[PDB]
Formats: structure tokens, sequence, C-alpha cells
């Protein structure tokens, strides 16, 4: 799945710890599963990145692929 994180949270690369957040509850929601009901793969994906991006050691190794 060659999506990249950041664009899977709809952030740029520079995102802040509080950007991140905000991305991650407004991609949560939309997932609401009301607006969303087949939507369960991509919210894993979307758990995913934040679960990396967070972190700042699995970002900073993230970063360092790039």
């Amino acid at each position: 799945k060659e999506t990249g994180y950041y664009d899977v949270l709809g952030v740029k690369p520079d995102a802040s710890d509080n950007e991140l957040k905000k991305a991650y509850r407004k991609m949560a929601l939309k997932f609401h599963p009301d607006k969303n009901p087949d939507g369960a793969e991509q919210f894993k994906q979307i758990s995913q990145a934040y679960e990396v991006l967070s972190d700042e050691k699995k970002r900073q190794i993230y970063d360092q692929g790039g």
C-alpha cells in the first residue's frame, strides 16, 4: 500500500504533534460508520499512519527513509 503516512492523514511532512492529533481525529470521524459503513480497512491504514507519525522514534525512521 504505497500511500505515504502523511498523505493518509492529509497532513504535510512538517506536521506538528497538534496537527497529527487533529488530522487523526478528523479522519477517525469521517469514518463514522454512518458516513462510511464499509470503511474498516481505510481506518486501519489511518490508525497505522498515526501510530508511526505520533511516535518520535518511528517518525524519525520514517523521515530518514525518505
